[PDB]
């Protein structure tokens, strides 16, 4: 069977509404054949989700992470 395997990404979707208060750990994963995937694990849900870079607290996060 001819099967086309795409360049697999750690994320498929990105959460577009995440609470900083519910984030365990922030991890941003740039992937050579994929988009810029942000990864965060939830505290109350404890599941590791994906985050969209254009979130408001995320823009702040990137800015202040680069600023320090």
């Amino acid at each position: 069977k001819p099967v086309s395997l795409s360049y697999r990404c750690p994320c498929r979707f990105f959460e577009s509404h995440v609470a900083r208060a519910n984030v365990k750990h922030l991890k941003i994963l740039n992937t050579p054949n994929c988009a810029l995937q942000i990864v965060a694990r939830l505290k109350n849900n404890n599941r590791q989700v994906c985050i969209d870079p254009k979130l408001k607290w995320i823009q702040e996060y990137l800015e202040k992470a680069l600023n320090k």
